[PDB]
This record gives structure tokens, C-alpha cells and sequence, in this order.
């Protein structure tokens, strides 16, 4: 386990600290990731583009549904498709 | 002193870690300012400004053939992509 100690200043750390906690962490994630901060966004569009999950509720739950529908997607719109 | 200890896995680690003493520091320094990097002007502005005056480009190379993804020469009619 790689695990750096880093020296910070009482008055910043609070600032990092409560920011690791406000976004939903520890800092000891959300610092550590800080660290490593890539592009989201390249892997937020084809996220969907490629396999759109929707925004619906479940509807049977066994494991896992192979959809026929989802999967082959065109150009067309950005956001939307089956909403 | 505010020093926090953070777990990283080796391989990621070296990527952070080295990179601070080959910005000329120690982790602790440049990684502890990545976990407060607050900036919009240089991310893009430097993004170019080194684009084209590179650094090492040695004077091996000259057909280009993809590899390393970063440097180009300024006064030329090419393709797009990089434009």
C-alpha cells in the first residue's frame, strides 16, 4: 500500500478536509484523487452514447436483463433518445 | 503541523510522487497544492503556449507517425484533428 504523508496547514487542511466530506468522502479519497484528476467528460458522453441506461425504476429485478433495444445508438440528439 | 496521511496504490503513487521532484519538489509540496488548484487562465492559456515551442522534439524524428501525441510545427499546411 503506497500511502503518502503530506503536511498540510491547520487553516487549509479544514479547507480540503471538509471539502473531501462535502462532496460525499474522506479526503483520504477525495484528496488521493485530487492527486489524480483526469477528464470525466470523455467518458461521461460515450457513457450513454454507446449504453444509456435512462432514468427509470426498476422492473423485475433477476440478475441481469440483456436489452436488445440499448446498444446501437446514432447521431441524433445529445441528450434524450428514450428520455 | 496539519499533515495528513494518505493511502495510494504504488503504480498511481509513483505517478504523483515523481512528478513532484521532477517539478523539482517532494510530494508533499506538489501534491498538497493539487488538493487546492484553483486556476482557468494558464489550464488553457499554457495548454498552447507550449504546443508550439516544445522542448524536446530531437531532431530524430520528422515524418511523425503518432507516438507521442503532443508537439507540432507551426507554419505548415496539415490536416485537421489538431488544426
Amino acid at each position: 500500500m503506497s500511502r503518502l504523508t503530506i503536511d498540510m496547514t491547520d487553516q487549509q487542511h479544514q479547507s480540503l478536509k471538509a471539502l473531501a466530506a462535502l462532496q460525499g468522502k474522506t479526503i483520504k479519497q477525495y484528496a488521493l484523487e485530487r492527486l489524480f484528476p483526469g477528464d470525466a467528460d470523455a467518458d461521461q458522453a460515450w457513457q450513454e452514447l454507446k449504453t444509456m441506461l435512462g432514468n427509470r425504476i426498476n422492473d423485475g429485478l433477476a440478475g441481469k436483463v440483456s436489452t436488445k433495444s440499448v446498444g446501437e445508438i446514432l447521431d441524433e440528439e445529445l441528450s434524450g433518445d428514450r428520455a
